[PDB]
DNA sequence: TTGACTCTCTTAAGAGAGTCA
DNA sequence: TTGACTCTCTTAAGAGAGTCA
């Protein structure tokens, strides 16, 4: 809500209920060669999912809280970063999982950016493997590779140069 | 429906049609510190686009062509791959631009693989910095970089581990 | 047969809001 | 007040199909 007691009281009282969440341990590609392990706190598959928590869609949540009487509601993975501009560049800022884990909600796991930067993650070399994002990968991505490309650049006839 | 005879005629004619689109010199990345040059040939921003183009969005367009009284019909960057198989992995394959230019025809600008490969190429750091694909990019992706991350992973209290 | 428009849909990373109990 | 559901929307890489003359 309004007051900066009450963001700060918000994102306190997400991060007591995310906590309890089961952790997760997954070990993870680095790139080059290595693995590291990752906690993930996660949210249940069903409901009851935790204070405050509901399910919007197969792998979307939102927490809400009563202020003042009126109920405020937020995606599950932005309440981290409700302090934070909303956006950048003028492109909307999204909550970004390092662990590429949507039922995670370990804010340790998360970064608030814009979606472009959001998806490339996903083809990210990773921590060991040349990672060059500011704030850096925890894993390489899922999709990272040779990738499975079933025809090239061709042409029939000698109409076209590269 | 049309033989493979029909099938190379509509590549042909294709080709001959973006041929004589205009060809536009780009320099661009292609990744640790070099820089190249492509050379795209650009479907026109307004109508008439070329003989059997037609615009189906802003950055959309098809081809078609009619044979033996029956009307065919092909996404615009698709005709090169006619005679590929158009899924691989259970993934439909997608015209993917190798130099990042949508109104571009090139088909040596073009491959044929699915959608998240065609996507990752975004951040692909380019056939000189480090590129992965099989099918080698030709340049450096748009939005590889650091990214502008605005806030990164952060918790206000002791509830989390990585 | 052709051109120039019209419409909606797919995907996988993300969102907001309403209906009931 | 809190929980458990329902619905549609955004983005930027991509698609198929209808109408009219
Ligand atoms: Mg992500
Ligand atoms: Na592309
Ligand atoms: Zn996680
Ligand atoms: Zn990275
Ligand atoms: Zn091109
Ligand atoms: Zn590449």
């Amino acid at each position: 809500a309004l007051t900066n007691a009450q963001i700060l009281a918000v994102i306190d009282s997400w991060e007591e209920t995310v906590g309890q969440f089961p952790v997760i341990t997954h070990h993870v590609p680095l790139g080059g060669g290595l693995q590291g392990t990752l906690h993930c706190y996660e949210i249940p598959l069903a409901a009851p999912y935790g204070v405050g928590f509901a399910k919007n869609g197969p792998t979307r949540w939102q927490y809400k809280r009563t202020i003042n009487q009126v109920v405020h509601r937020w995606g599950s993975h932005t309440v981290p970063f409700l302090l934070e501009p909303d956006n950048i560049n003028g492109k909307t800022c999204t909550a970004s999982h390092l662990c590429h884990n949507t039922r995670c909600h370990n804010p340790l796991h998360l970064c608030w950016e814009s979606l472009d930067d959001n998806k490339g993650r996903n083809w990210c070399p990773g921590p060991n493997g040349g990672c060059v994002h500011a704030v850096v990968c925890l894993r390489q991505g899922p999709l990272y590779g040779p990738g499975a490309t079933v025809a090239g650049p061709q042409q029939r006839g000698s109409h076209f140069v590269v």
